[PDB]
């Protein structure tokens, strides 16, 4: 099954350390996060297709990229964020322009591999109140570099389209 | 709201004249289509973004391509698609050249505009059975040039990825 829910509440496999709300309405406070493959607040989304990543790249992040649940990687971000009515509105050309050839954004994840662990899931599809929830893992020596990851990130013309983004940093109980 | 169900029964807006089923299982034949914004067989899909087309493809059609509910309109094709597991596998350039490059979905689908309107919903992504629900209506003097079309896709390179196919031949009630 491709969907996975979010519920920020007293359950959970993950113990919320931290919720930095960055941009527009924030996630309330919570004790955990309780992940369910199929309380205060529930987020959803999907596992789906490639949309912009090319061959090439898909080599260079198979050839590194790790793979989640490793023992080390007991520190976790969940990172819901939602792109502008604007950013939906342009063709495929435009947006992978945006992504890549002005935002770098697989080149410059790329410099933090194999350290960060990371899963993609969809929802704007389904109608829920962000367009992505975006996951990362690691151990804590990765913990400054996925910070300067971060900004380097909103640095960039991809996150001139960004309209709401969460930081929900949590720990593997 | 984006998700549109299509339930073959007894009741609906849509009179079934045929049931084509192209290639694998088939759907049970049926005296009509109910088709709900939000019997014998249910198909569900949701409109999305854009996946492909470039912009200068999207002003071409947007030139042209008719809008739905025209009155002279009383035909419709109802055609879910699924494709193959190599065909979600592959990157985006390599589905874009396939689709485009190699195919000319759109240059030959414009070809029939603006006789034929359409719509076009995504389904892998909430587990249904089939990939795509598409839809195309018309009045009855572009059937011909509908059925031309539909042999000139299935010639395609990239049907070479079609793994379900069915048509529901329809006459608005
Ligand atoms: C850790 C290294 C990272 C790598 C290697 C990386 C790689 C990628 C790749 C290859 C895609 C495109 C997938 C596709 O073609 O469908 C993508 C999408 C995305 N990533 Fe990253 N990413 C990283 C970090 C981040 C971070 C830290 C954030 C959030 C702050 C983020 C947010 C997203 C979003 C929102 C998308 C979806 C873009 C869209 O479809 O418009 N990524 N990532
Ligand atoms: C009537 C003229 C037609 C035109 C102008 C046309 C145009 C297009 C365009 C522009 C796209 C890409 C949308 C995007 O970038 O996300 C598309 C997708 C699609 N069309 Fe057509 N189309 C037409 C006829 C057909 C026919 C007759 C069929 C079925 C037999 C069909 C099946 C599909 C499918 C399955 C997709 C999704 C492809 C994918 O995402 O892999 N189309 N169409």
């Amino acid at each position: 099954n491709n969907r996975y829910s979010f519920i920020g509440g007293r359950t959970g496999q993950w113990q919320v350390v931290k919720i930095r709300n960055v941009l527009g309405p924030g996630l309330q406070l919570v004790e955990k996060v309780n992940i369910l493959n199929g309380s205060a607040w529930r987020l959803q989304g999907f596992a789906s297709n490639i949309r912009y990543a090319i061959r090439t790249e898909l080599e260079a992040l198979q050839a590194v990229q790790p793979m989640l649940n490793r023992a080390e990687a007991i520190l976790a971000v969940l990172i819901p964020i939602k792109k502008s009515a604007q950013w939906w509105e342009m063709a495929q050309d435009e947006r992978r322009d945006i992504f890549e050839r002005e935002s770098h954004h697989t080149a410059v994840g790329l410099e933090y591999l194999p350290g960060v662990a990371r899963r993609l899931l969809h929802c704007r599809d389904l109608g829920e109140e962000f367009d992505f929830l975006t996951w990362f893992e690691f151990a804590p020596e990765h913990s400054s570099a996925f910070n300067e990851l971060l900004l380097r990130m909103r640095a960039s013309k991809e996150w001139e389209y960004v309209e709401r983004e969460v930081e929900v940093w949590l720990k593997r109980l």
